[PDB]
């Protein structure tokens, strides 16, 4: 697989460099590519921002440098990656299904994101998505793409009950019984309802 | 704010250091700590993880050398956030409350998980939350961490319609003509139906 990165933190992507991320590049599996938007910018100052049409706060990334960064990045078969917090949800069925791609491109947004005709032009040579990691706000989209880079890798490099290991009593907190008994149908069972019961307690909308 | 983060990675946390999560250390308004869980470890080794207690695949990270760490970092007004994906799911309330803590402590987790006994032991002491990001899998709990550390320290240093600036007109592409207006009470009129279609169509739930 080919990944691009876009963003104007290139830092902010280092721990793809690291850990499981790191082995699926080292194996040649992937070849990750992190790029600086700024290389794009052509003024003294290499600006990406400007004020947004009718007015708000922030600042808007400005379309005609993504234009020209995506330009020469993408191609007809590349899945373009918007992160943002306007964006469909990201589950396992999105990391699993991204696996079957050869060319994924991130394009990270920073200030109030990136101008929407980005998109809009985007999507008449290439499959684009805007996708978001949760109901929550981040300053940029980089950490995001970290998240969505490392569940796809995960797959590529191949509710949860409680688990235990050694020893089978620690600080008067006992293994629970059945882990010990050698009944791997029991064993079986049990993670079952404690799975239920923390599905019920934690998440009932699962 | 104090953040003290345990893991087996220290180099995935690099990115806080990074943007906005490093203004918020540089203007002295948060202390953050990323410690290697590997350094409360005695063996020749350095062993965190152990087979799991019931068999299954994938190693358990020890509760002892998690007991050690935890013990030495946390206090009585600690609050422990264990990033899971058996967790409560993470929203914008969640940050927005922990923006009242003095001290947060993120137990990254890697392989199958933690020992349970960690949480049930560090629950004697402090108070605890089990954390997920989202609806699919991850190979570490850093990638979350990060997250949850910068959509806090964006409150620290204080669905969404479409964003334009110049030019007005960008490869056959124009910025809708209301944001050209000036008319405030009409921009603001727009933004809301573009934002409530826009909610309708990936996030109806909301
Ligand atoms: N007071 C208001 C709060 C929301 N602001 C909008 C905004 C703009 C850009 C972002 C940046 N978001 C991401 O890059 C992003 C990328 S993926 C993702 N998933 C969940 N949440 C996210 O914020 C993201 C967040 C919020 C406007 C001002
Ligand atoms: N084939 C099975 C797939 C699930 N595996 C369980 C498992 C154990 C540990 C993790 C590590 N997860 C995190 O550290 C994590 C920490 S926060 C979070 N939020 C959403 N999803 C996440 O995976 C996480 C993920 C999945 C067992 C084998």
């Amino acid at each position: 697989m080919r990944i691009d990165i876009v963003t104007i933190f290139p830092a902010c992507l280092d721990p793809l460099r690291q850990s499981l991320p790191g082995k699926a590049i080292e194996s040649g599996l992937v070849d990750l590519n992190v790029h600086d938007l700024r290389r794009w910018t052509h003024d003294v100052h290499h600006s990406v921002d400007d004020a947004p049409y009718g007015g708000g706060p922030g600042m808007v990334m400005k379309a005609p440098v993504w234009g020209e960064a995506l330009d020469e990045i993408c191609s007809s078969e590349t899945l373009l990656i918007v992160p943002t917090p306007a964006g469909v949800l990201f589950t396992q069925a999105t990391a699993q299904r991204w696996t079957t791609e050869s060319h994924l491109v991130f394009a990270c947004g920073r200030y109030e994101g990136i101008d929407q005709r980005v998109v809009q032009d985007a999507a008449r040579r290439m499959r684009v998505e805007e996708v978001s990691i949760g109901d929550y706000v981040l300053p940029g989209g980089e950490s995001a793409a970290v998240v969505m880079v490392e569940a796809v890798l995960r797959l590529l490099a191949g509710l949860e009950g409680p688990s235990y290991t050694r020893p089978a009593s620690w600080r008067g907190l006992d293994v629970p019984e059945v882990l010990l008994s050698g009944d791997h149908a029991r064993i079986a069972a049990w993670r079952r309802e404690v799975s239920l019961q923390r599905t019920r307690e934690r998440r009932p909308d699962l």
